[PDB]
């Protein structure tokens, strides 16, 4: 019943951890019931996070489930490459092909590829930080030489916080030097909020200018600061909150105590937290199949010092891998299927843009089907107030009398 | 007064290892010397610098002289940083500013920006590969904008 699993967790994630427990609530059973160990670390220190993988290989762990940041992100691959130790994780997908990780995060790069060719964009600026690694910033430049894009991008990470006024009303005095109006937030939903807490107060969130959220959380920031401005704004969602199986987690979300379960007691989630709600659901599944499939899983003695030369890699991991990757449920994620190497696959993403009466889904893609969304003839308010121009010179327009 | 050393070294290098190899012969002295540990690795896989770090740390080197790859290089840093643990190296540098590391090789990218403007270029093609990193591209794009480059 006891299956030992490992946890890393962030020390300023709280809704992310709360959503791991009511996980662990909602898929236990009778058959077996997982034996988390947390420990809560600074993700971002490499040492931290080589410590605390090797403090969970030494216990016993099946598998575990956790997060890393551009740092500290080779730390875990390369030693669950070596160990067979599976890893889950809610944070970004890896550059590439890396065997016993399980990223919940679908490929966010195909969304953004195919959004801006919707609007038919060729030209456009392009605000990227690194804390979530330049996968997708590299598929821009990539893709700038085939379709003929100019795209202007700037690394607007790595600034301080004590000089983020001045510097921030310096970078839009250098995306006025083009007259940019097509500009694209690559940020995590904090960096947003407060790319649009300076977007309002020097005034560049009215009629004409057009923003993309390039993340999974478009309704998970707030959104009601330029929804008036009038500047036409996008993003993506993957938490449909269409969906029923949504709309009855969040009924029992909705009414739990904010004091036991911090970060909980709203209307939405964050994708962050949403896939690890349903990361549980897919190491649940996975060590079932493995119950039903009648294969022996536990440890043959000690798991030993990580480091240990010659390299000891224990063969029943291999098994844990497959398993994991042969999870196909359905979640908060719409549906959840990975491929050989861990990346999600089948997977569905909204569209979002956002008019004067809130968020609406407008689009959808699909890693076999792109920009399909036909129709959305409901809802619609049928409002709008064409703005034309012109000059004072007589006799085409004249001031009146009074 | 036998010193001891960590040396991280990849395989494909083997002029830079000769090289340490001569810089010791021409300034070891008589009193003192330097006594390094060759530890062989490939540099891009992350468990193994972090066993080979360890490997080094508890023989009890007073520095440690080695290399990093795109992925590697956090993997030193941070355990330098925590075990004080003092890291000499010629591979490209840290973005940012990571106590405990010595870095041989000088900024380049502040060299670039200024040639570019030289020859007053106002579009240019850039080449580059992920495997050395992009913090030069990072520097070319920033300036691209704020000099009106269409790269
Ligand atoms: C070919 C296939 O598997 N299609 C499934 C579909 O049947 C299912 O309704 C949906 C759930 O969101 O996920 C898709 O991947």
């Amino acid at each position: 019943n006891s299956i030992q699993i490992g946890g890393l967790f962030p020390r300023g994630a709280d809704q992310e951890y709360s959503a791991f427990r009511v996980g662990m609530v909602q898929f236990s059973t009778s058959e077996f019931r997982l034996t988390p160990h947390i420990d809560n670390l600074e993700v971002a220190n490499s040492f931290a996070v080589t410590n605390a993988f090797c403090s969970q290989f030494s216990r016993g762990v099946y598998a575990i489930f956790g997060f890393y940041d551009k740092k500290s992100v080779n730390t875990i691959t390369s030693f669950c490459g070596t160990l067979h130790v599976s890893f889950i994780t809610p944070s970004f997908p890896t550059d590439g092909t890396h065997p016993f990780v399980i990223q919940m995060r679908p490929d966010l790069k195909g969304a953004l590829l195919s959004l801006i060719e919707y609007y038919q964009w060729d030209k456009f600026a392009y605000l990227y930080d690194s804390d979530r690694g330049l996968s997708t910033l590299q598929a821009v430049l990539d893709s700038a030489a085939e379709k003929k894009w100019q795209v202007t991008a700037i690394n607007v990470g790595n600034i301080n916080n004590d000089k983020k006024d001045e510097t921030y009303r310096s970078l839009f005095q250098d995306l006025e030097l083009k007259k940019e109006r097509r500009v694209i937030l690559d940020c995590e939903r904090d960096k947003v909020n407060d790319i649009v807490d300076q977007v309002i107060t020097i005034g560049k969130h009215v009629k004409g200018y057009h923003y993309i959220i390039a993340n999974l959380g478009f309704t998970d920031g707030d959104l009601l600061k330029i929804q008036f401005g009038g500047a036409e704004v996008s993003g993506f969602q993957i938490v449909d909150y269409d969906d029923s199986l949504v709309s009855k987690f969040i009924e029992r979300w909705s009414t739990l105590e904010e004091k036991e379960y911090p970060g909980a007691h709203t209307a939405t989630i964050k994708y962050t937290s949403a896939l690890t709600y349903d990361a549980v659901q897919v190491m649940t599944e996975a060590f079932r199949n493995l119950r039903k499939q009648r294969i022996e899983i536990s440890r043959r003695g000690n798991a030993g010092d990580c480091l240990a030369n010659p390299a000891v890699p224990w063969g029943q991991g291999v098994e844990i891998e497959r398993a994991l990757k042969q999870v196909q449920v359905e979640g908060l994620s719409g549906n959840i299927k990975f491929d050989q190497n861990g990346k999600r696959i089948n997977y569905t993403i909204n569209i979002m843009e956002l008019k004067t009466n809130g968020p609406r889904k407008i689009g959808y893609w699909s890693e076999v089907d792109k920009m399909v969304l036909t129709e959305d003839d409901t809802s619609g308010l049928e409002q709008k107030t064409v703005v034309v121009t012109t000059i004072l010179e007589s006799p085409y327009v004249m001031m009146k009398k009074n």
